[PDB]
Parts: C-alpha cells; structure tokens; sequence
C-alpha cells in the first residue's frame, strides 16, 4: 500500500579507465563542460577527459549504490602550499544530493595528507551559482576576481576561492 510506512552512503577510489565513459556523460550543456573544464571543446569526450586526467592529479570518483556519481582532481598541486580543485563533475541524476560536498571533503583530506596543503583553492565562473553557494557552505571564501573569456568570446568573472586546511 502507498500510504503504509512498510517498505546517501558514499565511497570514493581512483578513478579507472572503465569510468570514463559515464564521467564524460555528466556535462549536459556547454555551459556546464565550461564551467567545470573550461579549455574543453563540444562535444565532450572521453579523449578529452583522459587527456586531463593525464595532465593532473588525484582523479577520484564517488560511488553510491553502484553508481559513479561524481568526478573531481587537481590541476594545481604545490607541495606543503596548497592544492587548486578541477573538474568537479556530477552526474545529472544526482544533483543536489550532496555528491560534490562528500567529493570535496574527500580532496580537502587528499591534499593535506598527499600534498601537505595548507590551503585548497577553488575558481568558480560567476555564472554557476549553485557552485558558488556550494562553496560557500562548505567555507570557502573569495579572494579575487579576474576576467576569463569564454568560448563564445564573450568575457565572464572567475571567483577565485579558497579555505584553510587546518
């Protein structure tokens, strides 16, 4: 019956060849591949996404239920400084479940155990709010802001963001 009572645990590991097909599904629009891989080209493709991958660091994916649901690196890592968050990716059905808080976390401990970090940075184009606000709640602030332009030529505000480790 419907109305009687009787009938987001999330792990995370390296991400592996086989993922790369769903994590190239994630970015729906180029709005989107922008925000999260910005000298990417449309349509997205798993070459590009293994060509990042190769040029970075600590690719990790969030599993949950059997599903890899979320994506993220590094594309500045500076040992006893800081690490710098790229490609922050989710998958379209699981938005706003709390999948890059969890994958977040997840890269804050790997920069300060790796990287011995004292400082993660994050940049977030102005037009994503919702990773703005994200970002926000999970006490990162805002230091700068620099003009980036995007593929269609036209000139956007990057938020360059950052929190202290601990």
């Amino acid at each position: 019956s419907h109305h009687h009572h009787h009938h987001m645990q999330l792990s995370h590991r390296p991400a592996e060849t086989g993922d790369l097909e769903t994590v190239a599904g994630f970015p729906q629009d180029r709005d989107e591949l922008f925000y999260c891989y910005p000298k990417a080209i449309w349509p997205f493709s798993v070459a590009q996404l293994a060509a990042a991958i190769a040029e970075r660091r600590g690719s990790t994916v969030a599993v949950h239920d059997g599903q890899v649901l979320g994506f993220a690196n590094f594309y500045q890592w500076q040992h006893g400084d800081f690490c710098a968050l790229g490609n922050m990716m989710v998958a379209p059905a699981a938005r706003g479940l709390g999948v890059a808080r969890y994958l977040i976390g997840v890269m804050e401990n790997l920069a300060r155990e790796q990287y011995k970090a004292r400082l993660m940075k994050i940049s977030c184009f102005n037009a994503n709010a919702a990773g703005l606000l994200l970002y926000t709640q999970l006490g990162y602030q805002p230091r700068a802001i620099a003009e980036r332009h995007d593929p269609d030529g036209r000139r956007v505000a990057l938020i360059q963001m950052d929190k202290p480790l601990e």
